[PDB]
């Protein structure tokens, strides 16, 4: 049925898009959107097919009838010569990161400090530490927690969009989509590097991938992960090769949606063009790489090693877990069951 429409959340990722489009012959092409929610309105009209989301999305996703299809996975220690696209996906850890010059800033010690996130409504960048820290100060109001924030997705006049830059120009600030400087894995990394914040919600690969030589973008170079620290639930601060024993929580992998309707279709034709651009692709190093756009996870995430079938056919709940779920439910209270469109 055999052509599939990708959703493109933003210019960068339109662009990566459309010489997706090229190399595969048209056996994809692109529909472009200004914010995931406004892509997940195409996926439901039916005028694009799939997308891959972060797992808050999933949830908004979901609940509007959209399906997990094939989830990312990353280079596992354990489940050995198991051949990717088979393997089980490990889940990521969601972390907070600090700069190791800022002495006694710990988790007990957030209240009214600098914060960078993701975005709202991501998992690592928002639903983790902010369901966590309305659970805690048994509160609702997060909106009055940190001093100022950049949380792209949020009003872009009120606090939570105080840190956020915008543009090359200074426009769109606090856009949720890679246009904002500090939006995504990378851009809230940036907002703690550069010190617009104090601390970073991002996942573990995010400090390893930007730092000791990693990175080479201009503001990342100099970086060394001798220079940040985890916090930790407990109280305590840890380098960041402590992340194992001093995370906030593990996050279900990033995974393609599509309708119910369009599953198969979507699934089959993405089997093929992994096969082709992915990691050791027919036509991956030298015509076109899918899981490569210059750490700036365009589309899919950098570090991804292949699509992953699911196994257990799983729903959207299934698939992110009933720990997982509850705690979204219950953060949503703040802002119970319906398509939020
Ligand atoms: C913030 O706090 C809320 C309220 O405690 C958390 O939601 C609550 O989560 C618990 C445990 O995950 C749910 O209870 C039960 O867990 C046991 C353990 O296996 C299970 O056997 C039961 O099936 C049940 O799920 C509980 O429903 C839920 N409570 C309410 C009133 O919604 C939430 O996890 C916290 N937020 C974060 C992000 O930490
Ligand atoms: C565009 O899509 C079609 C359908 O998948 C591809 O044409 C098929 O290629 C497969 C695998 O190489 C063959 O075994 C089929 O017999 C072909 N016929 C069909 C189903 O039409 C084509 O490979 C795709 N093009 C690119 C460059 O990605
Ligand atoms: C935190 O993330 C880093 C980056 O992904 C993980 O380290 C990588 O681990 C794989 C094998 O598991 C190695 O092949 C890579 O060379 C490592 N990458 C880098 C950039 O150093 C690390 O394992 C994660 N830590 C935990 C505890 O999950
Ligand atoms: C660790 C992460 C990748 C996911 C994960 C955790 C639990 C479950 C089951 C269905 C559940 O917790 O309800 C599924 C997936
Ligand atoms: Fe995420
Ligand atoms: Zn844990
Ligand atoms: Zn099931």
């Amino acid at each position: 049925y055999t052509r599939v429409v990708w959703c493109a959340v933003g210019p960068e990722e339109q662009k990566k898009c459309q010489q997706w489009s090229q190399q595969s012959g048209q056996n994809v092409t692109c529909a472009t959107a200004s914010t995931t929610d406004d892509c997940i309105v195409l996926v439901l009209k039916g005028e694009a097919d799939a997308l891959n989301l972060d797992g808050g999305y999933i949830y908004t996703a979901g609940k509007c009838g959209l399906v997990p299809v094939l989830a990312e996975n990353r280079k596992s220690s354990k489940h050995s010569s198991l051949d990717c696209v088979l393997r089980p996906t490990e889940g990521y850890l969601a972390v907070a990161v600090v700069k190791k010059a800022n002495e006694g800033l710990t988790w007990n010690s957030l209240k009214d400090k600098k914060s960078c996130h993701t975005a709202v409504d991501r998992t690592a960048g928002w639903n983790i530490p902010m369901g966590l820290i309305v659970n805690q100060t048994g509160s609702c109001a997060f909106d009055e927690f940190f001093s100022q924030s950049c949380a792209p997705g949020a009003d872009p006049k009120s606090r939570l969009c105080a840190l956020c830059a915008g543009d090359d120009q200074g426009l769109d600030k606090c856009v949720p989509n890679s246009k904002e400087k500090y939006y995504g894995y990378t851009g809230a990394f940036r907002c703690l590097a550069e010190d617009v914040g104090d601390v970073a919600f991002v996942k573990n690969d995010t400090v390893w991938e930007n730092t000791n030589g990693e990175s080479t973008a201009d503001w990342a170079k100099n970086l060394k992960r001798e220079d940040f620290r985890l916090l930790c639930l407990d109280g305590t601060r840890k380098p960041v090769t402590e992340a194992q024993s001093c995370h906030l929580a593990v996050a279900p992998n990033h995974a393609v949606v599509s309708r119910s309707d369009r599953a198969a279709h979507v699934e089959q034709v993405l089997l093929h063009q992994q096969a082709l651009f992915g990691k050791n692709g027919k036509n991956c190093p030298d015509k076109f790489c899918l899981f490569k756009s210059e750490t700036k996870n365009l589309l899919f995430n950098d570090n991804t090693e292949c699509l992953a079938k699911l196994g257990g056919r799983p729903t959207y709940e299934e698939y992110l877990g009933t720990e997982y779920v509850t705690a979204i439910a219950n953060l949503k209270k703040c802002s119970l069951e319906a398509c939020a469109f």
